């Protein structure tokens, strides 16, 4: 019998504008937030076209759980990732599943994220966490904290030290590390290119020039890391350099190693910085949640510095992080393509190769899954993990292409937020109005607070 969908209706789609299709609709520096509004209006699925391309944005758990079926759909590189691939090449994040270096690097680097490797990263994470705490302990009366800026100093340094035994020393710089400045500019350019109908017009030559320069800065730091490793440890970098793919019996080549380093420096800190920023934002806006989290930190972190086991015991702190990720997943979308012609949700036909975009913040506001208080920050929703439907919560992607650093990210973040809550009281002194800056990833912009030391001693790392 014919295998088409039983019933097929018009595919929702927002206003188009001639040959520019839907492109105009995202003439904004907050494209994900605009897509969320479109999803509110059009529902669980809508088509989005730009000259030369088309995709379908998914917002419901019903459809997304099917999209997460790896036998039917594989990771696709969204137009966004295609632009990032120009400088991150075939590193783990921007490689195709069937591209040679994906599986190869995957096999070689996965051990760097094993339970035993995490335990081994703990002392280094504490090293950078103590630097964060000491910075705040050392501020004068009239001073405040630029939250995302300081979370970025902590997360870059953490991945730098744990992964490459290299010290960026971000807390010794009063302006952002150069790498951060070029990285942000480079992601912002990738994002802005999404709305350029004619990317090749000479009007974008200065943009390209700057992009090249920012990629150069990032690559110069990579050389320094590599040279510094030549000038002992067993870390991510050690594995990149020596690990052999148990399937090919060979290590990664020099070209791919460089892309992996760029990849881990970016993916390994940016979204974690965003997460820590959103979680503090939500904590200062929900005083009672903050106190309950503070109480757990006080109760668990009874030592000068957190032990690995204690971090594992910060259960409520971990629920706070998961709730900050439900509301504002910092890598807001991931893309898939159909491996064969197929029908999604019994009613949306797709041809082999068709693309889907999982709009994670919308998936995380699916009322049929979370109830009607989706906009509220309530960590208790994560009280019992078992209760959450499969594929309902996906801030870290899906399947074999899921985030390889998920456990590293949540451990770092739990440790740090735990220590912050133990050592300081916080004040949203400016009644901060949430302003979400988008550079593909998401982060609060201008978020500032005042921290008042509880004056609890800190121990030697
Ligand atoms: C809370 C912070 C983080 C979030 C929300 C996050 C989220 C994600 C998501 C959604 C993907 C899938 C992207 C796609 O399918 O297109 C992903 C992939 C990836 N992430 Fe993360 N991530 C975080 C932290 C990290 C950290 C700290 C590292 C590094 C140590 C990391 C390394 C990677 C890599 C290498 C991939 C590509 C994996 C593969 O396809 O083989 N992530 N992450
Ligand atoms: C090298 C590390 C990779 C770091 C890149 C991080 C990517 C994080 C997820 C990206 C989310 C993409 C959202 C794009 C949304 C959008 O603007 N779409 C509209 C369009 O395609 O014109």
């Amino acid at each position: 019998y014919f295998q088409g969908a039983m019933t097929i209706k018009e595919m929702p789609q927002p206003k188009t504008f001639g040959e520019l299709k839907n492109l105009p609709l995202l003439n904004t520096d907050k494209p994900v937030q605009a897509l969320m509004k479109i999803a509110d209006e059009l529902g669980e699925i809508f088509k989005f076209e730009a000259p030369g391309r088309v995709t379908r944005y998914l917002s419901s758990q019903r459809l997304i759980k099917e999209a997460c079926d790896e036998s039917r759909f594989d990771k696709n590189l969204s137009q966004a990732l295609k632009f990032v691939r120009d400088f991150a090449g075939d590193g783990l994040f921007t490689s195709w599943t069937h591209e040679k270096n994906w599986k190869k690097a995957h096999n070689i680097l996965l051990p760097s994220f094993s339970q035993q490797a995490m335990k081994g990263y703990h002392a280094m994470m504490v090293d950078i966490a103590v630097q964060l705490v000491q910075k705040w302990e050392r501020l004068n009366a009239d001073e405040h904290i630029e939250v995302p800026e300081d979370m970025t100093r902590l997360t870059l340094d953490t991945i730098g030290l744990c992964g490459f035994n290299y010290r960026f020393n971000s807390f010794y710089r009063d302006q952002p590390h150069p790498f951060i400045t070029s990285m942000v500019r480079a992601l912002d350019e990738a994002m802005n290119k999404l709305q350029r109908a004619n990317p090749d017009d000479p009007a974008y030559d200065e943009n390209k020039r700057q992009f090249q320069e920012d990629i150069k800065v990032m690559n110069d730091l990579v050389d320094k890391i590599i040279a510094d490793r030549k000038a002992q440890s067993d870390d991510l970098l050690t594995h990149m350099l020596n690990g052999k793919d148990p399937e090919t019996g060979e290590p990664l080549d020099d070209e791919n190693i460089r892309y992996q380093i760029i990849t881990f420096l970016i993916a390994g800190h940016e979204t974690t910085s965003g997460l820590l920023s959103f979680a503090l934002y939500f904590l200062v806006k929900n005083p009672h949640v903050l106190q309950k989290a503070a109480e757990e930190a006080a109760r668990v972190l009874v030592d000068p510095v957190p032990s690995y086991k204690q971090v594992k015991q910060l259960k409520y702190v971990g629920m706070v992080l998961n709730e900050a990720l439900r509301l504002w997943p910092t890598a807001p979308a991931f893309s898939l393509y159909a491996k064969e012609d197929t029908v999604l949700g019994g009613e949306y036909p797709l041809e082999k190769g068709d693309e889907l975009m999982v709009l994670i913040p919308q998936l995380h506001r699916d009322k049929t899954i979370w109830g009607d208080d989706v906009e509220e920050f309530r960590p208790e929703r994560f009280e019992n993990p078992s209760a959450i439907p499969q594929h309902a919560f996906k801030p870290f992607g899906n399947g074999q292409r899921a985030c390889i650093g998920q456990q590293f990210a949540l451990h770092e973040a739990t440790l740090v937020l735990g220590m912050m809550l133990k050592h300081f009281d916080f004040e949203d002194h400016t009644n901060y109005e949430l302003d979400i800056k988008e550079t593909l990833t998401l982060k609060p912009e201008g978020f500032v607070v005042k921290a008042k030391s509880k004056k609890i001693p800190l121990g030697g790392i």
